[PDB]
């Protein structure tokens, strides 16, 4: 096939938000390049992988990647030149070996995430495969049902909760579920206005207006499903994203909005009171990013009928993973390549929460590009899920066209994942 | 070998998720060229008019089902054993095929996916860039890009950009330009509230004066280390689609009004203090007239872009020429159709004197052509948006990518982009 590496190129370019970010070019023998840009955004941490900013605040406000770039044209290059990209495994275990760091620190995560994503694309290309086939094999064929990011709050009037999107649970294809979430997303833009509001998109594509209770964005979010044209649980359920290891603060969950606090114990009694009312089917970072107890108590109160995604407090973490699935923490977790580096941890990640009963959710990040990795590698490991956010934003759309794409060129054998997505 | 073999049309959405056709074109050769048509609608009736289902039951009647089964149908039928490499006489199949003068048989959107998809299909195989297998030997300039960073009005005078003239290389000017956007969010920020974004990246800030949005730009300016008139230079787009006449420029909130020619003298005090290079639509769609006397008046110092004045139909630009109502024009390749009538309104202007501004449409793609086609034209300029979305970003990219692929070739326009 002529897999065999013959030159590995970087260059910076910039993301979504406009701040400078890696592009890597593997070139093999056989003439086949495969290409990636890699992203980033938000506040994270709780042991992840570090990307490669380059501090020089006379470019870029500090923010340039000249160090990774220079990393990937020499270092990763000099080592890689003739290696056989067809072994993603082996070469992703030479990209972490190279590096020595276990946080990938020296070379950075953006170099390694980079190389890994670039090598089995040039690979793909080789063997004349689709990068889902190539990567997931024979049975790579279930379409996700998309989170899609219609509604915000949290921080950048407020709003205690960060994100609300929609569900579509109860669509035949991928092709109609992008339809009805477009179209409840325009009467959201249609209801916002007609209601005394402004309408401008944010990171992802979501409307964020100043509310005045927490209870109101999943009301309106109710009345846009509905005059719309679709049935709330059946056709169109809820996932939120409070990510309330924000409004944390030295114990105690502060509700600024609602004007309460108290404990873990009484931050998962409200979720119980939200979900016997809306048709909230996932709830994302419900707790704090470490309260392992609170945790478990979520889990148990909702566990048998809400799925509970683990994002701040997983961070795509093997180690912590393992702690999550043994301790019952959650039963999901959200799944983002450059914070764990690699290609190959990225699959290990979600075939561990996969073989456990969990559901791996494969997001997106703020900082995102014109790279629809995500959209193969969703599709490659059958995940069912995917969170993309709105259907505004190229950086967003152009993932829902390659999951158009990749239903299409499946033909008969691509099956949308539906209610079959949940455990529930 | 360039024979065409296969034409593939599917439904994507675009940058506001609106359906959109993307177009496939496979030569015997194996390659496939990949072209996404989106839209923008600014006024009527474009002179090209793109093909919506108008089914309210699907995407509130905004589907492109009828496009893409007239590129599955007749254009597929039509144009299989077709010399791919043979672009004119391809675009001239195409305009026959149709048969109507505003493309309205088979939609605009349907000709262009298959004009510029067809390109992209002979392009790699040939094994040759875009911007080279377009443009030729000679297809080397980098463009000074006209970088969106404030707007006003509708879509949410209208738009306020910066251009990067002084940068010895795009990527320094991409730089430059990104600083400026990154530094004016913190001015907002500091001297107000408000900022969001969406769907023109340069953030509507609630402002009490017209002089203003120019005094935010020039504080951000220096506030980022940058010389203005030297270094950044300002381009204005004011529109005046809700400024309407009969009454004529009617100002707001201003209470100034009329007239045409009042309107003239208030674009020479705005360029005598700040450094305006360049204005779009200072005057209406068909005020004739005016464009003449704007042209008089300053057309020596500033650039004057028909946009809505010229709708990127040949007819009229040849008229503007002779009419001397203008010096620069605003090319958008839905607003003509295909690829062969573009390039042709592009060199009728640029060898008449006058420059080529490559713009992009409001609803826009993934798709990244019109960086190709900006070097491959040499044009010097374009108008892709601010340093935000991907939509805009993607063709930035690009835009990297080919000033690196030139090597020592790249030459970026600078103060050479504009004729004074
Ligand atoms: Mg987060
Ligand atoms: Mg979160
Ligand atoms: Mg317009
Ligand atoms: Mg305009």
């Amino acid at each position: 096939m002529s897999t065999l590496i013959e030159a590995i190129v970087a260059r910076e370019v910039l993301d979504s938000r406009g701040n400078p970010t890696i592009e890597v070019d593997v070139r093999l023998e056989s003439g086949d390049v495969g290409r990636a840009i890699v992203p980033s955004g938000a506040s994270t941490g709780a042991h992840e992988a570090l990307e490669l900013r380059d501090g020089d605040k006379s470019r870029y406000n500090g923010k340039g990647v000249l160090k990774a770039v220079q990393a990937v044209n020499e270092d990763i290059a000099e080592a890689l030149i003739g290696f056989d990209a067809a072994d993603q495994i082996a070469l992703d275990q030479e990209l972490i070996a190279l590096d020595g760091t276990p946080n990938k620190s020296k070379l950075g995560a953006n170099a390694i995430l980079g190389v890994s994503l670039a090598a089995a694309k040039a690979a793909a290309a080789a063997f004349g495969l689709p990068l889902y086939r190539y990567l997931g094999g024979v049975y790579a064929h279930v379409l996700p049902v998309p989170m899609m990011n219609i509604m915000n709050g949290g921080q950048h009037n407020s709003t205690d909760f960060q994100e609300f999107m929609i569900m579509p649970v109860g669509a035949e294809s991928f092709r109609e579920g992008l339809r009805w979430g477009a179209e409840i997303y325009h009467m959201l833009k249609k209801v916002i206005h007609d209601r005394g509001f402004s309408t401008t998109v944010g990171d992802e594509g979501g409307f964020a207006p100043s509310l005045p209770t927490n209870d109101a964005p999943l009301q309106l979010i109710m009345e846009a499903i509905e005059k719309a044209g679709y049935r709330p649980g059946e056709q169109i359920v809820i996932a939120l994203d409070p990510a309330t290891t924000e409004i944390f603060e030295d114990g105690k969950y502060h509700l600024k909005r609602e004007g309460r606090s108290l404990s873990s114990a009484e931050m998962v009694d409200y979720w119980v009171d939200l979900v016997n009312r809306y048709p909230i089917i996932s709830l994302e970072d419900g707790l704090a990013e470490d309260d392992w107890e609170g945790w478990a108590l979520l889990r148990a109160k909702l566990g048998d009928r809400v799925q509970l995604v683990g994002d701040d407090f997983l961070v795509t973490n093997v180690q912590r993973l393992q702690r999550a699935i043994e301790a019952k923490a959650a039963n999901s977790i959200l799944i983002k390549l450059n914070q764990i580096g690699s290609l190959t941890e990225t699959l290990s990640a979600i075939q561990l929460a996969q073989r456990s009963g969990w559901t791996a959710v494969v997001s997106h990040r703020s900082g995102e590009s014109e790279d629809v990795t995500i959209a193969d590698l969703v599709v490659a490991t059958n995940a069912g899920q995917i969170k993309t956010g709105a259907p505004a934003r190229t950086d967003r759309i152009a993932k829902y066209n390659q999951l158009l794409r990749i239903e299409e060129e499946l033909g008969s054998a691509a099956r949308y994942a539906g209610r079959s997505a949940f455990k529930v």
